């Protein structure tokens, strides 16, 4: 019971660790996919004109 | 115990989660950027002529 919560509180920290290590990637895309309609939105205009 | 071998093996299906999420989103956020930057090679190549 004794090793058991040593090795809980070890991955207690994993667990916080890689919820914002995720998120923080996450916006990347997030913010890339709100990057990429208006770039390519001044490409198909602009490759018609 | 019964609290520990049930959690110990709970969070442990979640770690082995998503250490596969973070193979995969950030592969997404090596694939987006490198290919907003060919979106931005075209797009500075068609402004020039």
């Amino acid at each position: 019971l004794e090793e058991a919560e040593s090795q809980v509180s070890q991955l207690s920290k994993i667990k916080v660790s890689l919820t914002t290590q995720l998120e923080d990637t996450k916006r990347l895309a997030d913010e890339e996919a709100r990057e990429r309609a208006t770039l390519l939105g001044k490409f198909r205009n602009l490759e018609h004109d």
